[PDB]
């Protein structure tokens, strides 16, 4: 029943809603969520196409812009700003609640810019002062150039979402790029106790690449156990003395948020990934799976169970020759050609 939002919350994790449109906002039924154990809003460009396509209250919108002389993408960001404007503020009250730690809703930068740091920059810094709420998140991709960027916003005082991520190896780097940030603030004197970052880390994903070529012991694991591997790293690095003397000072820990977790395979339960991930943590859900989760999910602090067991089968993946950071690096490579494609079916209708 509802009531097991709650019972999450207690166990210290934030459940988001991965969904975004005008008329969620519209309607009413967003402020209704936040009053009722929603805590968080993201989007994607695949999230904005079928949107776009889909509901209604966008007709209006588009045939008001296509009066001005305007390019497809400010058309479209047009659209977006206005709705996550308008999903900040009715997630405001909540945010403002915890002292600025819920109640956030994250916008995706283009993924043409995923390899120009400078660019991405730029445009996150740009949307950031577009949106004009501090409870928006600037979501960027978990690139190489997307860390650099991640340093520098943080530095800036911007709130991110760094998505995209697959691996451990590269969640790491991404700490330390916030780490970096962090303390550069610290040295000019800077607030930091504001600036909130998570960790967006794929799920569904990695079981959806191996699983069919995966001994039967391990389908349906492997997430999960990467997951469990992962939320241990960072533990270790978020309780250093290093991080330690940051958090002193007023620093935020990142957080790892569990993403890709509606199930794609219908040998698994549909409420798989949200049942067995739950530990300082969020798991933004599509809303059938927030539906299923309600409906027969369980709560219980299931994230840190069994780490033996994850490692376990992390060590039998390799043994297999499965390279999970070589998959990582293609499914991140996948997932932003995959948004880039939403995001030009989207952009046609707004030419």
């Amino acid at each position: 029943g509802m009531t097991i939002l709650s019972d999450v919350a207690a166990l210290g994790q934030q459940i988001w809603l991965d969904n975004l449109s005008r008329s969620l906002v519209q309607s009413g039924e967003l402020a209704q969520m936040l009053k009722q154990g929603v805590c968080g809003v993201t989007s994607n460009p695949a999230i904005f196409q079928k949107a776009f396509a889909g509901d209604a209250l966008y007709a209006d919108e588009v045939a008001a812009l296509k009066r001005q002389n305007l390019s497809p993408k400010q058309r479209y960001e047009t659209m977006a700003v206005a709705d996550v404007r308008a999903a900040c503020d009715v997630c405001l009250a909540e945010h403002e609640s915890t002292g600025g730690k819920t109640g956030f809703v994250s916008l995706e930068v283009s993924p043409e810019l995923a390899k120009d740091a400078q660019g991405t920059v730029e445009e996150a810094r740009r949307l950031h002062a577009a949106i004009a709420r501090k409870n928006a998140m600037i979501k960027v991709p978990a690139t190489d150039a997307g860390i650099d960027a991640l340093e520098t916003l943080v530095s800036d005082g911007i709130s991110v979402n760094l998505t995209l991520l697959f691996s451990r190896a590269q969640t790491l780097k991404a700490y330390a790029a916030y780490a970096r940030g962090i303390a550069k603030r610290l040295a000019a004197g800077q607030s930091v106790a504001h600036i909130q970052v998570v960790a967006s880390f794929f799920i569904s994903r990695v079981d959806s690449a191996l699983d069919a070529t995966l001994p039967d012991r391990l389908k349906g694991k492997t997430a999960i156990a990467l997951a469990k591997a992962a939320y241990q790293d960072w533990e270790q690095y978020f309780t250093a003395p290093e991080f330690a003397a940051l958090e002193a000072q007023g620093a935020n820990r990142v957080q790892l948020l569990w993403a890709s977790t509606g199930v794609k395979n219908p040998a698994y339960p549909d409420t798989l990934y949200v049942d067995s991930l739950i530990g300082h943590t969020v798991n933004t859900v599509p809303d059938a799976t927030l539906k299923a989760f309600i409906d027969h999910g369980t709560a219980k602090a299931t994230l840190t169970e069994s780490a033996d067991e994850a490692r376990a089968r992390l060590a039998e993946i390799a043994a297999l020759g499965i390279d999970v950071e070589t998959l990582a690096a293609r499914l991140q490579e996948d997932g932003l050609k995959q948004f880039e494609e939403a995001f030009e079916k989207l952009l046609a209708p707004l030419v």
